[PDB]
């Protein structure tokens, strides 16, 4: 399925790995490999992080199909119920469906906060 | 000449070329080098195929300022009247000046179907 | 602070550096590594000067946060005012704050006219 949402920008981050900055509904697309896992986040008007500050959060590394403990999702000695699917998405209404192009980059990937 | 027709985003493929897909005229735009032949392609709306799809096409590599045998000018061993400006183009109705963007990565170069 | 001028697309130079063409303003972002010295310049709707057209002039580096005899301002035996801000920069009017785009990119900073 599809939508009416492409209206984005593409950036890359360093001289690596590449992001999008949407300019309106406030999303962001980072992921390592073609294909792959992806992440969204959400952005201020006032200070758009641009890659600038991208690159910094992302030198880190805290994600690589892995996703460290940002979440409410450690994956290390946790509760029965868990984050991702029961935590960092409220049902449909998570920021999963909500652009076209973020579905393009990331692949209609299961893509958690981070 | 130009247009007003300039609402599509750019994005990359693997690590080593880049194409933009044209969210509206359904068109994407492929190249080797910069400022050399192109080629500009039809997408869909339902599915479309991300940077994801295009490498998988594109390791193939089935043109390279040559253009195989996709088309209808297979180029070896054929008729008199061939295709490109005699089958992949009917006219000015061709798929090859419906993008100003386009325009611009190709340098409003003779693109073919592929 | 921001604005409603997002409208613009992201290109990438040869394979080294990008810059992202704005396609209404007419302006461009162009910058050696993230987050420093940025500069922008007026393009024509007429032809747009696609990558291969910047990759021409960027060849040349007439700038790496130094930028040469281009401007009013040599920047090597000049009188007292000088440009930039007394020359390349006619008060608030100057295509410094005209997009919120090159904002990102550049990182908010002071480019001058190349």
């Amino acid at each position: 399925g599809s939508e009416h949402l492409v209206t984005t920008a593409t950036f890359s981050i360093g001289s690596t790995g590449l992001v999008v900055y949407d300019y309106q509904q406030l999303l962001i697309a980072y992921k390592p490999a073609p294909g792959t896992c992806c992440y969204i986040m959400k952005i201020a008007p006032e200070s758009i992080p641009s890659l600038e500050a991208l690159t910094r959060k992302v030198h880190n590394f805290q994600m690589e199909c892995s996703l460290q403990a940002k979440p409410a999702v450690p994956t290390s000695k946790l509760g029965q119920a868990e984050g991702r699917d029961a935590g960092s998405a409220p049902s449909g209404g998570d920021p999963a469906f909500l652009g076209m192009a973020v579905s393009t980059l990331c692949g209609e990937v299961p893509l958690y906060y981070i």
